[PDB]
């Protein structure tokens, strides 16, 4: 099973292919994580999968997406972490984190709380920054703040930070969250980026903050551990063809500044557009920005079948299957794609107490 | 959906009808149970079933099964489950507790680590006690020492403090171990107890140590907090029909005895048994117990699909339906059912942070 292969990147090793990646759990409490999270990430560890991706935790408490998302904003948030951490890595799994800035989709509402901005006569709200003074949209109409060239040196310091604390509480694997229309997407995006200073305008312009920010954070990053980012290649606005050439080009240059792994992921930055779902639909582009950036990838959207997963990788699709809602469903999904794609000893893809009894 | 109706004993008012029955994890050290049992506990409770009762926990030490078991001899060690009642009834689940003595089948290796008797000698193993000084056999040759009156008189309270120390931690349900040839089923067996004096000959006398370790449990018990047991009600030795009348009579003596629910289960005294190796026929035999013994009932082995769950509730033979190793698969797996049963609102068998998606 090509699923069941170890992988190497830089000097860390997973012990498959199937990563869970960032899912949001809004529970946390002024960023501060808390037993929720200790659980719920030590049983998905636990079920099998080789590299368990931390939610979006912010690096700044603006850029929370909600009132309950994680943030790494200050040391004590970080230290939060090192259990989270050592849980992962007990179980045999790689732990790694999103470190995030919601942007102009920040100050929103838990999804199960409406899913929308908070209204300015909340309390629980906050003034949102972004490229450009200009909403979302639907859901997320709030006008975020734009920008001064001040707020762009402090959310790349942020991000610094964030780093460093990820890397003090022992996490293997970092990712930033380029990607869904939150800060680093909209800079790229010319739906959202309006600036006509030195991060809007053209491409080189657009691609400055993401650069800069992949930049400042691989001088504090160890070189031995997987420095990756999450982008949104596409928007299914009407524009794929142009905008994934150019976001391809990003890639090459993120690949030029020390970039290890793609997690291809669609933009999300607009509400007007047409994302044809379909299983595994994000299949043919993330094999396009892995041949055309020659960059290693995983992706999402729809491979949470073992077939579907294993396909991928035996397609040379992806180099990691990312699962997302699977393991919310089955936090042992891992050892369901193990059964059901007839791995030898399935059932110890689980610790011994679970494995004996199974096989 | 029968599975998903809510149950009602005593002071307790269960979810739905899903239990999850003790499971030995081997995880503890002398007795102390630590971040294995933690998420292990937490993320099945999280998975929506109604109950979660928490493995096979030594009355004291000799007591254990194997070095890993988990016991509640000492107030620390009652202090270090209370994380995980917690846990459990923060996730909507009813915690509960077996507590148990392993009597002859004690001081064995863990079940994947040979899974076979510990000589006394060694650093690990230990002696063992019985009604009457004879091995199970097969694996398990070490020979156990014949208990006294006084011995007897110490295990009972022994099985006293550890329900106090029970109620202490918080546990809304307690379950006494009588069952698969501990100490008490080996009691009331014939095959193990060869004893003539007030504890072995007869069926009363057979009956006698679970019947006085129940009414001495009683005394300290809330009335308000089920009391229930598990006990063997026949062997599969040929001696079915005779066996099964005995347990149903001691059943009745339970329910007089106080006892709100019992747990019907196979005797598992001696090796020489053929014991049918399929899916939940049990079933029949409980429906037997619960309706001759006018006494509510679960039961195990093989009810872990939900549609064999629904139908054990729509045939009137069991009140909860017990999922033991399909929960070790899927922490989740009430989600599941809910899910093919066709539950309205399925998803949210599951917490927020899971249900919101799944829908
Ligand atoms: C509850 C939930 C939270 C998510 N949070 C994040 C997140 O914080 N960061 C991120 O990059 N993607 C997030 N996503 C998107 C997922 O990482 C993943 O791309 C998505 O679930 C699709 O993959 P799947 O079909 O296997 O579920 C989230 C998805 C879900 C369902
Ligand atoms: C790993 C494991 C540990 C078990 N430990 C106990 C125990 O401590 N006490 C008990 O009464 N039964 C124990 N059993 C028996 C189960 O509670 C249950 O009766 C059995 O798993 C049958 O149910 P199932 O078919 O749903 O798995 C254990 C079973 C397993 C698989
Ligand atoms: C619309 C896609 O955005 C996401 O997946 C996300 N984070 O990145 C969430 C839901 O928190
Ligand atoms: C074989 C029947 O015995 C059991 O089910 C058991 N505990 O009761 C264990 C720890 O396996
Ligand atoms: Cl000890």
């Amino acid at each position: 099973s090509a699923l069941f292969e170890p992988y190497t990147l830089k000097d860390v090793t997973l012990r498959n292919r199937i990563a869970i990646p960032p899912m949001c759990q809004y529970m946390a409490e002024d960023g501060l994580i808390n037993d929720w999270h200790q659980v719920h990430y030590a049983s998905m560890a636990r079920g099998g999968a080789g590299l368990l991706v931390v939610e979006a935790t912010a690096v700044a408490p603006e850029g929370r997406i909600t009132p309950g998302c994680a943030g790494i904003w200050s040391d004590a948030h970080a230290q939060a972490f090192v259990p989270v951490v050592q849980a992962i890595k007990a179980a045999g799994s790689v732990p790694g984190i999103q470190i995030a800035h919601a942007g102009r989709k920040a100050s929103a509402n838990r999804p199960w709380e409406g899913d929308d901005h908070i209204g300015a006569d909340d309390a629980r709200g906050w003034e949102t920054i972004a490229p450009s003074a200009i909403a979302f949209g639907a859901h997320l109409p709030n006008v975020p703040r734009a920008m001064t060239l001040d707020d762009i040196a402090r959310v790349k310091q942020d991000f610094v930070d964030a780093a460093r604390r990820a890397r003090d509480a022992g996490f293997e694997w970092i990712e930033l969250h380029f990607a869904h229309g939150y800060l680093g997407q909209s800079f790229f995006s010319e739906h959202s980026n309006k600036r006509t200073d030195a991060y809007g305008g053209s491409f080189d312009n657009r691609s400055r903050f993401l650069l800069e920010t992949l930049a400042a954070v691989r001088e504090v990053w160890p070189e031995n551990l997987p420095l990756t980012a999450r982008f949104g290649v596409l928007e299914y606005d009407g524009r794929d063809e142009q905008t994934l050439e150019e976001s391809i080009e990003l890639a090459r240059r993120f690949k030029a500044g020390g970039l290890d792994l793609l997690s291809v992921s669609v933009g999300f930055t607009i509400p007007e557009t047409n994302i044809p779902w379909g299983p595994a639909f994000m299949g043919p582009i993330a094999e396009r920005v892995r041949r055309e950036a020659k960059l290693p990838v995983t992706s999402a959207w729809g491979f949470g079948t073992p077939q579907l997963a294993e396909a991928a990788l035996q397609a040379n699709q992806l180099d990691l299957v990312s699962v997302g809602r699977a393991h919310l469903a089955d936090p042992h999904w891992a050892y369901f794609a193990a059964k059901e794609l007839g791995v030898e000893k399935a059932s110890w893809t689980l610790p011994a107490p679970y494995a004996h009894w199974l096989e």
